[PDB]
């Protein structure tokens, strides 16, 4: 099948820092690399499809946030990568296709989809990262 | 006549998707194609002028939104058009000149810029649409 | 000694408007040329620290923010400048050293540095101005 766009881009963004991290301006979520450990939360994103009762609901991730089967943020310097895993809070099933997470079943889902650390990354550079998703259908 | 860059930029934005509608994170402004019918409101644009007593109040669009007396928002990969009219809320007359929508007498004026479909636009590809108006004044 | 960046980024943005200035869209920061005298405030930037009993706190301006021991705001196309002197309101001791911004001391500080006009630029260029500064900290 094949990812057709329709729908809005919602971004989840994380500023990795180190031990001794300075927080300058405007209140911003911040994570040391001490905390990237396996499975540790990035942030929820929420989905809500409508008129999608006969396709299966979409999201897909913009080129420089997957690599094959794998997503990951990506610093603001376009290199470095935090590996993460994306997953409904329902348990819902859902299959990963190059840079596309799409839902098995057809219907109007309305859900969450959490971030989570993917294998621990305490090692991360410090930076601030993005994953970008944009909703859509797969047929 | 000449447009002078004074002034702060209000962008428009619009997501344009299919029927099967898929929002992800925090409410943006979305329509389906199909919604996309003649005089369809994309949104206002306020506007305060000062100091301008004795100029003619302008608002210039970004090089990409016009060309040949015609404004639109643009895809963010530049090619896709969606065509609109700009028209004040109150009574006051303006004009078009090159991608500048400047009003027809001097004053400090105050309002709100409507800026709606222009002719049905329901094939619209799906994308993110954008129409950037910077403030300033004209002359001849 | 040298910065390591850790920390998060704050950007402070002014758009620059002839007397005859026309606001478009949600209000922003914006001043008349007029208005940038000597020591006009452009804002205010919130620091705070942590995890940096034994780090000196930096701030680093971006590439395109300083010169010669010099700050500046930068207009989008990089080209004109606003310069500006940076200070904490405590009044606390603090070095520059070619684009980061340091302080004497050690600890995890807690405090706002203001961002103000350095000597009257009344000429400036209409336009939209950055300084953009990230946190992290200066070592020996």
């Amino acid at each position: 099948g094949s990812f057709t766009p329709s729908g809005t881009t919602g971004t989840t963004k994380l500023t990795v820092t180190e031990k001794c991290q300075v927080r300058v301006g405007d209140l911003t979520v911040a994570k040391t690399r001490g905390q990237l450990t396996d499975a540790a939360p990035i942030g929820p994103v929420t989905v809500q499809a409508l008129g999608c009762d006969a396709r299966q609901v979409a999201l897909k991730a913009d080129t420089d946030n997957f690599e094959q089967g794998k997503f990951f943020l990506i610093s603001d310097n376009n290199r470095d990568k935090l590996y993460v895993n994306i997953r409904p809070t329902d348990n819902s099933a859902w299959t990963t296709d190059n840079g596309v997470f799409y839902k098995n079943d057809v219907g109007s889902w309305g859900g969450i989809i959490g971030i989570y650390v993917d294998g621990q990354q305490t090692n991360t550079p410090p930076g601030n990262y993005t994953l970008t998703l944009t909703g859509g259908y797969w047929a």
